[PDB]
């Protein structure tokens, strides 16, 4: 058995481990059109700000440990096309230019998604960069250190602006920061989560311009002035970080695709077409929160995608169990997690939800480490099933997050973690703890 996967990164990599535990017999061919094999973009922050010294080091994987697992791997070789009915696919070795077709039993792919760049007036004079990838990492880290570049203005307040805008905020640069949107990181978080972390980046220099519509980037050669509809911004560097596209348009005619892009998949992750299993950021993934498939581009999707399909390879034998879009990232000294529904999720499905929001310090009184915690739990208000909840402290707790992920899943109400049983011990939290707390309140506003 043949099986062919496209791809080093998280869902191609997650495939190549399923099958060598699943099936030890197969000939399995890895393919990835770059140069580097499972960099890990997750660290470029770490790298950035120089906790991480060696960008080669990002990685999880190398194609050489791989061959010594019987994996053929091909790194400057990229998958021009698939002939799904021939079950072939034509290779381009990009160093040498030869094509070839090869043959597969079975064909994983898992092609991900490019930076969405802004088609304006201006669309690149020098120093527009992107935020993907190890050579993106290498130019931002020389930037970093620039002593010409003394504003930078990164375009997106999502999670990948917001790393870029820490990273040189920490560098000692001056960040502006312009959205469209009327709060940073509203995606994940809801309002009085992001009130906080608006004051914490502009205590460290960071001015945060949202409600902007980018019209044109004006230079001589180089970027110096970003103008929006209401505003004009000095910059000796742009990063954009608006978002993502899927890398599908060289499959268009070959598989079925959304109207956005995305590939067509079912619950085995199985295409339009017989024996191509497609995964990763180029698909939707089962949203249990809401019970639909919603595209949620994170590393921890994919892997598990990557599995599916390998367990579904004869026969669709094992559906998808579904994610709740858990996410999380510290910005300065706060560190966060939020997963479910959200004001902004809930906007775009049309899901109505009650919610309770208690703010308060996550250890006795008498204990001296004690800190504040911000904790939001969000529930139907119909059934008082838990749909989501949103976490913050300076004090790491974000490991509980992980709970409401489950309970979530699981369809409990705000009446089984009102009553759950949570450890307790002084110098870690409260008699009730944080997810303890939030539920009892819920349970009060609805008695
Ligand atoms: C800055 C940054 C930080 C992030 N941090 C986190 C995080 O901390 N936590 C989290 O869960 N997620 C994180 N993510 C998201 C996560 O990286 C993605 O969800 C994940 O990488 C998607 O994996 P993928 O395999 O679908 O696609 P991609 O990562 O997009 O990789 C696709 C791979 O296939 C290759 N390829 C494409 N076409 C071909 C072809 N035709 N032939 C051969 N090879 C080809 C590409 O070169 C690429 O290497 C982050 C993303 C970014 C950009």
């Amino acid at each position: 058995m043949k099986v062919i996967v496209l791809g080093s990164s998280h869902g191609g990599y997650e495939a190549v481990e399923e099958l060598l535990n699943l099936h030890p017999d197969a000939e399995i061919q890895w393919y990835e059109k770059g140069d580097f094999i499972s960099f890990c973009s997750c660290g470029m922050q770490l790298y950035l700000e120089g906790k991480v010294k060696d960008v080669n080091s990002v990685r999880y994987m190398t194609g050489e440990k791989m061959e010594s697992r019987g994996v053929n791997v091909f790194s400057n070789t990229e998958i021009t096309a698939i002939q799904p009915k021939e079950h072939q696919v034509t290779v381009k070795d990009l160093v040498s230019g030869e094509e070839r077709v090869e043959n597969y039993d079975k064909l994983i792919i898992s092609p991900g998604a490019v930076p969405f760049e802004l088609d304006i007036p201006g669309k690149d004079l020098d120093n527009i960069y992107l935020m993907r990838g190890r050579q993106w990492a290498i130019k931002l880290k020389q930037k970093t250190v620039d002593p010409e570049v003394n504003n930078v203005v990164v375009i997106g307040s999502g999670y990948i602006g917001i790393e870029a805008a820490e990273a040189f905020a920490k560098a000692g640069k001056k960040v502006t920061v312009i959205d469209i949107l009327d709060r940073p990181l509203g995606v994940y978080l809801d309002k009085e989560f992001t009130d906080v972390l608006t004051e914490e980046m502009e205590a460290n220099n960071i001015t945060i311009a949202t409600g902007e519509t980018v019209e044109r980037y004006e230079g001589d050669g180089r970027v110096q002035k970003v103008v929006t509809d209401k505003n004009a911004y000095d910059a000796d560097l742009v990063v954009v970080a608006v978002g993502v596209r899927p890398n599908t348009a060289w499959l268009k005619g070959t598989l079925e695709l959304h109207p956005n892009g995305l590939i067509k998949t079912d619950e085995y992750m199985r295409t339009s077409e017989p024996d191509v299993f497609a995964v990763g950021d180029a698909t939707l993934i089962k949203y249990n929160p809401a019970d639909t498939e919603v595209n949620i581009a994170l590393a921890t999707n994919a892997r598990k995608q990557g599995r599916f399909a390998v367990k579904n390879l004869e026969e669709p034998v094992k559906p998808f169990p579904g994610v709740q879009g858990s996410s999380g990232l510290a910005v300065f000294d706060y560190k966060f997690a939020s997963t479910g529904i959200n004001e902004v999720m809930a906007q775009k499905l049309g899901k109505e939800t009650k919610a309770v929001t208690v703010v308060e310090d996550y250890l006795m009184d008498f204990n001296p480490d004690k800190q504040k915690a911000w904790f939001k739990l969000v529930y139907d208000p119909e059934t008082t099933q838990i749909l989501g909840a949103q976490l913050m402290s300076k004090a790491d707790l974000t490991a509980n997050i992980n709970a409401i992920s489950l309970a979530i899943q699981a369809k409990m109400t705000i009446e089984d973690l009102a009553y759950a049983d949570f450890f307790f011990q002084p110098a870690f939290d409260k008699p009730w703890n944080i997810i303890n707390t939030a539920a009892l309140e819920a349970v009060k506003q609805e008695r």
